[PDB]
């Protein structure tokens, strides 16, 4: 179904993350965090505070897809168990969708935020907005690995 994933969804705030490599992203989706440069950081550290879901689409650079998208747990903190990531603050992140989305299939959807350009255009921490960014996490194959009920506990 895609009922908890609309509750989740529901009034969210949405982000458009822009990777320059694979790895990073995969080391995001098997611990659960990411790591953005300052300017983005204090972004979502004002959206997290304010938004009861604050989302993450993420899309490797050239790879043209999106490789899924996450719910900010936390905002941005340091100190904890380093990252090894492929050269600020750690947020912790709760997967929605592990599962790719071609850029061919979000084709109809334009970011308002964004000079209205399609949604797969824009800077890493572009904001989208909200009923952009709603459809286009409803375009994603449903990922039936996930329990929404742990994560609907956190809003
Ligand atoms: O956001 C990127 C970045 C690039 C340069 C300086 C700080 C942060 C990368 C770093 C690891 C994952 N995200
Ligand atoms: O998407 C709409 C928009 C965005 C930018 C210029 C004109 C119209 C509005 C913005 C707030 C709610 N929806």
């Amino acid at each position: 179904g895609t009922s908890k994933l609309k509750y989740v969804l529901q009034d969210a705030r949405f982000f458009l993350i822009k990777s320059n490599n694979h790895e990073n992203v995969s080391l995001a989706k098997a611990k659960g965090v990411w790591s953005t440069l300052p300017v983005n950081e204090k972004k979502l550290n004002l959206a997290f505070r304010s938004a009861r879901s604050v989302i993450l689409i993420f899309s490797v650079r050239e790879s043209g897809k999106f490789q899924g998208f996450a719910r900010l747990s936390s905002e941005s903190h340091h100190g904890g168990s380093p990252i090894h990531w492929v050269l600020g603050g750690v947020f912790k992140i709760d997967w929605i969708c592990r599962r790719e989305l071609p850029f061919t299939k979000s084709a109809h959807l334009t970011n308002p935020w964004n000079e209205h350009k399609p949604v797969k255009i824009g800077r890493d921490g572009q904001e989208i907005e909200l009923e952009c960014g709603t459809q286009l996490c409803l375009l994603f194959p449903p990922d039936e690995s996930i329990d929404l009920y742990q994560v609907i506990h956190k809003m």
